[PDB]
């Protein structure tokens, strides 16, 4: 009566649906043998790495075709917003500039995450790890991209560890001779959009489940730069299992599992939740960051086993940063999937802003500022103080010894954001704006001591930053999330670091900026633009 | 340079610090072998089913000396309450009975979780999955488990697998020819109790984290089966990896980590906030299910590097039925963690209340009582859990009656593992009352679930319709599974919905049903001050 069944049981393991490109010549670093009557492959371990480097290279330059249409499909749809249209337009064209291989598509290249599914007769010798970072290491030296991984020295002290290591190396035992692998570099925004939640048989009825998408859809916000991939994953064999599952279904990588269950628990996607899922995003007039229809690219919905006493649920996104890429290592040699490298074709063959002058006194632009209501779109043109959460942590901690608010955060607006490294000739590396509402707890406190008047960064905030605003005489500006190579190329023309060094991409900065668009979110009256859409 | 740091670099990788014995024969399983200048381990693959089947065997009857000891310490300090001796003892000899080998320690048998890691150059044949649910299978089958896994037919349409398959099955490539394990039977309760938060910088400083513990362990309640191993995780590369490392860290398996941090951002125990942790549940006053001193057994802190705009926290407890083994297979065989075989080493005022009257009868009883009151029952009990109560909304739903037994008797929610040949009953402690309740108000407010038991505190909603209809929450022990089989539960009869598995209605017979009120018809919560 035993019955084996997996819980995941893609009808394209192998992923034969996507299309892999081989590194030439790279047959040389495998061989076919024999042992005890078995096909095995001897691997060179320098293929790990020379994988790795290619891999984490590529795919801060082009995206998958799913991704870029659906920017186009925000384009092209009469139901989509004036914004959405704009936005999506904006991030178009930011893939055509990191098409250039030069700049990345966003500041924020990422966590590296490997995926690896190591055969039983596929022998590396074993030090998988060290030379897959090793070509980790190498894609983030020795290119534009950014250190973003701080490690604790004790529980509160923090350093960068100025490579982007430690790497997230999940390799697993698998049957077969070949090792097969999805890379990811994962943004910070949208790995702090995966939710866990804790329910119970009660929300297993279509009227709670919906009700439930609702609520909890509305809590990712724009916050990671949407339109946003969403997966959503009900049910699993523990909480970590959950969230693993959510995490590959958000990159696609479940998009083969039948779509009906059995007796055995078997795992399935659901494609008319995943109708409603998208639904339930379109409807709510979030839209592509600034109202409007296109809140989601797509949705994808997993459903899982679960222990009778439990449902954990998932919910998680792949942001406009939506960076992964497949490969695999077989007889023939290193194969790697093919992104998309002309992103232009996307794009169509087809007095709307406020321009505000910086380079006032700051009162001058919280006046000018105040004659437009929230929604409004500028261009801001002249300086701005770029600090983001560890340089607010160490200033409130200087004000809570005694000391002053610093006369560098007064004089200018305060951007959010931590850039890539500067490519050779270039004014500014890819410089796109940080999640604003990490920075919530600091706004009253700095605007009570004369500064941070004005705050330009992405997301919603929370109700703390539109009292404080309507306290102060303040404002909160919403940059497009996620342009961050045409932001560069375009609005940046200098940057100069100010304050805090040894913070690295952390530090305070100042910088010049020509032609900056964003909208007025927050104003000085209690106004919000997501007010209704987020409520 | 170029600088490899693994995240996690344990002094004892291979837990030479847990003491296995070898099973007898298991060598003529393994052959060792060299290929290509390389030592290898050949494994036949009915090992893995040996050792899945001795390991979820042994696992539901024995446990390990730091969770033993700590029960031992509930009952020995001066400084525990009343009630935390209470807990503590009663958990011990369920313990006792547990190691007669018949009885499962608690009835929720758990979800079979298997961590494994299997060198290069260890060669099973690759059907590993197969042959360790094979022997996962065995286990559940051929002995006094219980099938706990849920099946979705569709998005809401269910059924019970039977057999407790499938299992979490996390096989790992690791460097060498050994074949390593962490087997795990994971109660539905505690793995409830893992949390993923989404914090920030703001967070990391010793005022904020502080607050942040305390705040976040009341939310664990008492619906767990306190005294717990708590594991809390700071950091973390993603959500997944931050609550897997959380999970590890509540079976003790990141016991040997560094205490310090470094440059290249590996991760660390965290001693001194371990402590914290354990002051913090110290003085809550929480304590071992029913107010004291003994919400917490121990607790490990993990520190992990994080993304700068990340700031990922995991906060995961190990409950009563404290379940795990370690394993490994190598040239010489089968090895297996041993657990205490000899729990009783570790061992050194009540109402009575008659249920075979007019239910009305009881709850007048009840009444006279404040919330803290320790009872005894003695007759018919209506067992009905998550999916019957579903079931029974939607039939009123559709203009039908509540049915008779949610009127005549108390409500057990519970599950009972299977009954061993002559015995009356299998396991059969509480479930967690908090997925109830959510159907408290609709019921009374319908005629019936006037007195339900369980364990594990209730939400506001649960309050507020006792004392609007006249009602009642009694508290049962939370764990001790085998020894109210053993000593209270005379007679089990399925009444509903035989199609639900251990999830159908039930109809008992009980003498001597330990529970206190936790909420009175009044207003009254026993966990009103502990857990506000
Ligand atoms: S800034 Fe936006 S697009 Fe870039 S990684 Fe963060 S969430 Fe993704
Ligand atoms: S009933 Fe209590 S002891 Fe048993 S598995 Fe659930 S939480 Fe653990």
């Amino acid at each position: 009566d035993f019955h084996f069944s997996a819980i995941f049981q893609p009808t394209d393991p192998h992923h034969h649906q996507t299309e892999f490109a081989k590194v030439e010549g790279s047959e040389k670093y495998v061989e076919e043998v024999e042992v005890f009557g078995r096909q095995a492959l001897k691997v060179n371990p320098e293929a790990l790495t020379i994988l790795a480097h290619r891999a984490f290279s590529d795919v801060h330059h082009f995206f998958r075709k799913d991704h870029l249409e659906g920017w186009r499909r925000a384009i092209e749809d009469p139901e989509a917003s004036d914004n959405d249209r704009y936005v999506a337009t904006t991030l178009l064209k930011n893939a055509c500039i990191a098409a250039g291989r030069v700049l990345p598509s966003c500041q924020d290249t990422g966590t590296a995450i490997v995926l690896g599914k190591r055969g039983e007769l596929c022998w590396t010798g074993g030090e998988d790890e060290k030379y897959l970072s090793k070509g980790i290491w190498n894609a983030y030296r020795y290119h534009n991209l950014r250190y973003s991984q701080t490690a604790a020295l004790d529980m509160f002290k923090e350093c960068n560890t100025g490579d982007n290591l430690p790497a997230q190396l999940d390799l697993l035992a698998v049957p077969g001779s070949d090792y097969e692998f999805l890379f990811i570099a994962k943004g910070g925004g949208s790995a702090n959009k995966a939710y866990l939640y804790q329910e119970t048989k009660a929300l297993l009825n279509p009227k709670s489940l919906r009700a439930f998408i609702e609520e909890k859809l509305k809590t990712l916000g724009t916050a990671a730069c949407p339109p946003y991939h969403i997966a959503l994953v009900i049910g699993g064999t523990s909480a970590e299992m959950t969230m693993k599952t959510v995490k590959l279904a958000s990159c696609r990588y479940y998009d083969s599992l039948p779509t009906t269950g059995d007796k055995y628990g078997r795992a399935f996607r659901d494609p008319e939740w995943e109708k409603i899922v998208m639904e339930v995003a379109q409807k709510s007039g979030i839209g592509a960051q600034f109202g409007g229809k296109y809140f989601a690219h797509q949705a994808r919905v997993i459903r899982l086993p679960r222990h009778g006493a439990s449902c954990p649920v998932g919910l998680a996104v792949s942001c406009s940063a939506d960076r992964q890429i497949l490969a695999h290592i077989n007889k023939s040699g290193i194969y790697i999937e093919q992104l998309e490298q002309n992103p232009a074709q996307y794009l169509p063959d087809i007095t709307t802003s406020v321009k505000v002058d910086l380079k006032r006194p700051i009162d001058k632009v919280r006046q000018q500022l105040s004659q437009y209501p929230v929604g409004t779109r500028v261009m801001l043109n002249g300086t701005l103080i770029v600090a983001r959460d560890i340089a607010h942590a160490k200033i409130k901690e200087m004000m809570d010894n005694g000391e002053p608010l610093p006369e560098y955060m007064k004089t200018s607006p305060i951007y959010y954001a931590g850039p890539a490294k500067t490519p050779e000739g270039y004014a500014s590396g890819s410089f796109g704006p940080t999640t604003a509402g990490a920075m919530d707890s600091y706004v009253d406190l700095f605007q009570s001591h004369g500064g941070s008047y004005i705050t330009l960064a992405k997301g919603n905030r929370s109700k703390q930053v539109t009292d404080a605003c309507k306290k102060h005489g303040g404002f909160y500006l919403g940059s497009i999330g996620g342009p961050a190579a045409i932001l560069a190329k375009d609005s940046i023309k200098q940057v100069t670091c100010l304050a805090f060094p040894e913070l690295g991409m952390e530090a305070v900065w100042k910088i010049e900026v020509e032609d900056f668009p964003a909208f007025i979110v927050v104003d000085d009256k209690g106004n919000d633009m997501y007010s209704k859409t987020l409520a």
